């Protein structure tokens, strides 16, 4: 109950490894991915992206223990940044966060492979 099975654990670590992240100043690029603004907040974001994602999501769909595999979690996250990468302009700054923690994600998921 307290022990999290070796699926389980291997989506926990993949879900912190984006979440920790922090560039070589300390900065942590998840925080504006944890949670979106409301449609209020951000209306263009709602009235373009036809599946929103944030992190929060995420979390709480692996907390329901909701995720089978690794790739099911990876494909949420890769929606987010390609959300991120949609309404955002390549020269700004959340882009290119998102570009970084696709990078993290993927080589998490590389490094874990034989695990
Ligand atoms: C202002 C917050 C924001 N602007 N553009 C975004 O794209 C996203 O995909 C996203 C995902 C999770 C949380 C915030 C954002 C976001």
């Amino acid at each position: 109950s307290k022990y999290m099975t070796p699926m389980q654990q291997k989506l926990n670590e993949v879900y912190e490894a984006v979440k920790n992240y922090t560039d070589k100043r300390g900065r942590r690029l998840s925080a504006i991915f944890l949670r979106l603004p409301s449609r209020s907040e951000l209306p263009d974001y709602y009235l373009t992206i036809k599946k929103p994602m944030d992190m929060e999501k995420i979390r709480s769909h692996m907390m329901a223990n909701k995720y089978q595999d690794i790739d099911s979690m990876v494909e949420d996250f890769v929606m987010m940044f390609n959300n991120a990468c949609t309404y955002n302009e390549p020269e700004s700054l959340i882009y290119k966060d998102a570009l970084v923690l696709h990078k993290v994600l993927l080589e998490t998921r590389r490094d874990l492979e034989g695990d």
